[PDB]
């Protein structure tokens, strides 16, 4: 048969799959214990992938850090990120909003891929793009990347937030000219994140929610580790990363988010679990006698990474992470 | 389909400051204009398949953002008009490989050949072409061997391509990266470790040897047709009587191959030779400079005292030796 995009006239549905924040490359705990995740993160990408071709989503939104490094990526990650580009490409259009990166020339790298193919578009800039999902439905893309250059805002708080308020009132603007569908995509940090611990290291951009542009009918964010559905109208969504990256993410559901659009009806989504590796925290005061029984009883048949966390110093400690393959760290 | 219409380009040198030691010069914007009359060549010809060899970037390892941008453009310039296959040069950025296969599948309308494994494209009107890599032997630039089995190497390579070249379809094509034995008028190395290889080990049953580094024009043999197309402008005085531009090759299945060079007609350069320089000297110095649209190079003999900042009164003068 053929492998381009089908032609459906009046079709006036798409299926989106949103992924974001892989962090290929990372490993974990350097400080205690290394652990590679690459594995696990292999696994998980590979449930994506495979729920996007059974699903037969129209477009694929990519966002946040897919690279763990910021600035000197792995050739093992590098190649990671371009195969799974590939896979994804094979199944429908791809649209990725590159995150927080240094290099110059991965714009034109960018604009030079995006020239070429029509199966990925690279939005590099705050410029509106139209692109074709896989039968044939034509999206307005909405890109609100990180404000390069100006990383250094080099002014004060009033009038960046006001350029940052005037580049969303442009977007809304464009969003009114659409033709089908529209999407937002945006790499920020919206006002006010409830369960958001911090910056992990790094200048954030703050958005209030409501001044994203309500005329789109979805708004795909990404650089937070969580998933989070920020609001309904537009629904707003941050699908999280595929694996718990620290012990901060214990309690956090991993996965990517399948939504549905249908002209005349309210989107509806579904989240993909990727189904990580579970991480524990253990708290004690001091490691006594009772402290290392429970340590070595739950360690035993826990199928994840255990964090043990303690007040005091007791004595020598033993070999925990020698008789235990599964404790990455004892702080 | 028994025709095949090849352009073949080489050895841009986007980037390329000239004289830094001297007086810089950007030659951007004569390159542009020199690889602009290449492309519009292309089309005019209408040819089959593009040919990029040699080093289409000036900067080996730290290449400028506006270089770059360049060569992007120029690459999509090119894919334009017929599918391009690439042979790039010796780089020391590890992703290249990488993203040079990925581009590779997610275009069919270039083509980079990153190792020694041959690969077979389509060109135009339906031509099966294949294609003969011979890169430089990177991992090892050191060669980490004598010369001995380091030669044994690059023949059983060289064998390797003969064996695959004779599993061809219609057309093949050889592409490599090196300097061949015995160069006739080549100066020399130009600041680099140079890979030598004896034009009798190309394989013979190759339609064309598509060769690269060189930056002057050489038609190396006629069986198998090999040839540096050359740089598109005059990156020094060593230059100054080439001609420059490209090389349009034209294949029939059955008959003798036969090619035209394609001139991109760049900035003149001229030297000028004084035994010293006195007053009268410096008069037909200006006088020249000031009428030639060129580059102009002066090298005289004596020590002739102080000589007047020629370099600065002469924005044409960009080199004194
Ligand atoms: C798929 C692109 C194919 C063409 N192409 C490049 O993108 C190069 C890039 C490069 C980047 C940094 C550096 O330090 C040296 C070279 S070289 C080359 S050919
Ligand atoms: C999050 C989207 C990322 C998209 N993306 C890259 O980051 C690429 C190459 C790269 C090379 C060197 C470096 O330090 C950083 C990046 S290529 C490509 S597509
Ligand atoms: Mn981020
Ligand atoms: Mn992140
Ligand atoms: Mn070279
Ligand atoms: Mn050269």
């Amino acid at each position: 048969i053929h492998h381009h995009h089908h032609h459906v006239i009046n079709l006036k549905e798409l299926k989106i799959l949103h992924t974001s924040d892989w962090h290929l490359g990372v490993t974990s705990w350097t400080s205690s214990r290394p652990v590679d995740r690459r594995e696990e993160l292999k696994k998980a990408l590979d449930k994506v992938v495979e729920e996007a071709e059974k699903r037969e989503v129209d477009l694929i939104l990519l966002t946040g850090d897919l690279l763990h490094s910021r600035n000197n990526p792995s050739v093992v990650a590098l190649h990671d990120l371009l195969d799974y580009l590939k896979r994804m490409m094979r199944t429908a259009p791809v649209v990725v909003l590159p995150g927080n990166h240094d290099w110059k020339g991965l714009k034109l790298f960018g604009n030079f891929v995006t020239s070429i193919s029509s199966d990925i578009t690279f939005v590099m800039s705050f410029e509106p793009v139209d692109v074709e999902a896989k039968r044939g439905q034509k999206v307005r893309i909405l890109p609100f990347p990180y404000p390069d250059e100006s990383e250094a805002l080099r002014k004060n708080e009033g009038d960046f937030r006001f350029f940052l308020e005037s580049r969303l009132n442009k977007l809304y603007e464009e969003a009114l000219k659409k033709e089908d569908f529209a999407i937002f995509m945006g790499h920020f940090t919206v006002e006010g994140l409830a369960g958001y611990a911090g910056i992990e290291q790094g200048r954030e951009i703050i958005i209030n929610r409501a001044l994203i542009p309500s005329v789109v009918d979805y708004a795909a964010l990404g650089h937070i580790h969580s998933f989070r559905e920020i609001q309904k109208q537009p629904l707003t969504i941050y699908p999280g990363s595929l694996i718990r990256i620290d012990f901060g993410e214990e309690a956090d559901e991993k996965g990517a988010v399948f939504v549905e659009l249908k002209r005349g009806e309210p989107p509806r989504y579904e989240r993909i679990d990727a189904s990580p590796l579970p991480l524990k925290t253990l708290y004690y005061k001091k490691i006594d006698t009772s402290a290392l029984k429970s340590i070595r009883d739950f360690c035993r048949n826990f199928p994840g990474y255990v964090r043990v966390v303690y007040e005091e110093d007791s004595g020598i400690l033993p070999d925990l992470m020698g008789e235990i393959d599964n404790l990455v760290k004892i702080e």
